[PDB]
């Protein structure tokens, strides 16, 4: 068969880990493989040729459902057997794992939850296991080895997979002088952005507290539009604390993207933590500025690129506040920092990932 089992807890349009797989997916069927899909559950449109199965399983703690998952998915394959098995997520049996998560030991390290993942992460990532690893993040792997001594060349590093359509296109003008249209932007307005389903890690707490902290005469002219498959209730009585009501909306998960990056004026991601955080790149790749924390994997490519201000660890909310202002307050370095993204973005393979993680998953 030619069949080949991609395996995630979650699908849905929203996510990194999501869209990757998704473009995986898809370049490998490009190649003559029908796809079948193991997951919880599927959200959102399924492609053609997709055969999408999604588990029967039921438990009260999660880390028992993942289990019964892995049982579940394994009885199918023993019964219907395919090519090669990629999987989203650490577990038993996979053939390639693509390594969308970091370490999860090395979390741990800063009881029944803690020894299902962390004997899972085993599963992929002990030198008996023959699992090949895809590596997004560099600086997990020496991570993986001092936690679980993986051999060296079961690790291949991945260039970034921006899509296409969040480069900025040759209308980049028009678009964004109709988002702002649409969300009632003027030209001394400042808006920032806060992009991913994840807000409490991403920071969008710090975030809010920068917002409020800016002086006067920015503040005034600035908002924050976060957006996310996410709860904005925990954040409400924060904003209305901050005083924060009339300059932030919190929207759900949207499929529009690039508009907000073209019509933003800075992108905002002060994350906790992240293994990469595509949004950079995405930001990087439409003009608009960043201001991102040292700890994101992919904070080293705005540096890089001066195509913004990474904040250095240990994080203090003071000089997030301060950045933040500095960064406003200066339209020629913002200027600048979206000419320096856009010509990055010309020189530099920030796009190739799913052509490259096909090329090794099929040999
Ligand atoms: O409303 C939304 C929100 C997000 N996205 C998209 O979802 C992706 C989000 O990827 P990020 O890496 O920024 O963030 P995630 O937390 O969703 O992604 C996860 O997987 C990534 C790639 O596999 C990284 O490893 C990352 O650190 C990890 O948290 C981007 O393409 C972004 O444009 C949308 O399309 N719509």
């Amino acid at each position: 068969m030619a069949t080949l089992a991609f395996i995630l807890y979650k699908y849905f349009p929203f996510g990194g880990l999501q869209r990757d797989f998704m473009r995986i997916a898809l370049e490998c069927q490009r190649r003559g493989h029908d796809i079948r899909v193991y997951t919880l559950i599927w959200e959102g449109d399924v492609p053609d040729g997709f055969e999408v199965l999604v588990a029967p399983v039921r438990s009260i703690f999660n880390h028992r459902r993942n289990e019964k998952f892995t049982a579940w998915v394994r009885a199918d394959l023993d019964r219907r057997p395919v090519q090669r098995v990629i999987g989203f997520n650490k577990m038993p049996g996979l053939d390639v794992y693509y390594a969308a998560d970091a370490c999860f030991e090395e979390k741990a390290q800063t009881w029944g939850r803690y020894r299902h993942f962390a004997g899972y992460e085993r599963a992929v990532f002990d030198p008996a296991s023959k699992t090949e690893i895809l590596m997004i993040s560099e600086v997990q792997q020496p991570l993986f080895v001092k936690h679980y001594g993986t051999q060296a060349e079961r690790f291949h590093l991945l260039p970034p997979g921006i899509s296409q359509d969040r480069r900025a296109p040759a209308n980049a003008a028009d678009v964004r002088a109709e988002f702002r249209r649409e969300f009632g932007l003027e030209e001394d307005d400042l808006l920032l952005v806060q992009i991913g389903s994840g807000f409490k890690t991403k920071g969008l707490d710090r975030s809010l507290k920068a917002l409020s902290a800016l002086p006067k005469a920015l503040r005034r002219r600035t908002r924050l539009i976060a957006i996310g498959q996410d709860d904005p209730k925990p954040f409400l009585l924060q904003i209305a604390a901050l005083g924060l009501n009339d300059q932030v909306q919190i929207l759900k998960g949207r499929s529009d993207i690039p508009r907000f990056l073209l019509g933003a004026d800075l992108l905002i991601h002060p994350a906790y933590n992240e293994n990469t955080g595509t949004v950079l790149l995405e930001a990087l790749v439409s003009g608009l500025p960043v201001l991102v924390t040292d700890v994101c994997g992919y904070a080293h490519y705005i540096a890089e690129a001066d195509a913004g201000r990474v904040l250095p660890s240990p994080f203090e909310q003071d000089s997030l506040n301060r950045l933040l202002a500095e960064m406003l307050e200066d339209a020629p370095a913002r200027a600048a920092w979206s000419r320096n993204g856009l010509a990055y973005a010309d020189h530099a393979d920030l796009y190739s990932m799913p052509q490259r993680a096909a090329d090794l998953i099929l040999g």
